[PDB]
């Protein structure tokens, strides 16, 4: 169980996310709920992305890694897990407020 593996995620590590939290999640929930019904993330991908294409463009590094990670790992670990993962790497531990 690791997400480590991949180039993509340290660079997202390194971006820090500075996303909306509330957004990626729902990006993230988007297409894991289609790809639950369905069978093809790349097509999930493709509605959630086309639809947030503001979001998609604004975070375009981001949501370019995400994309690729997402279905790259959801064959390995599965993609609620990589989700999850995904908002831990966009989330900074318990530190915010005073941080």
């Amino acid at each position: 169980m690791s997400i480590l593996e991949d180039p993509e995620f340290v660079k997202l590590r390194q971006f820090k996310g500075k996303v909306n939290f509330n957004l990626v999640m729902q990006i993230l929930d988007e297409i894991e709920l289609d790809l639950r019904g369905s069978d093809n993330i790349k097509t999930s991908i493709i509605y959630v992305y086309s639809s947030h294409l503001d979001e998609i463009r604004k975070n375009k590094e981001f949501y370019d890694m995400i994309a690729e990670i997402l279905q790259r790992y959801y064959k390995k670990i599965g993609i609620e897990n990589v989700n999850q993962l995904i908002l831990t790497t966009i989330k900074l531990e318990h530190h915010h407020h005073h941080h």
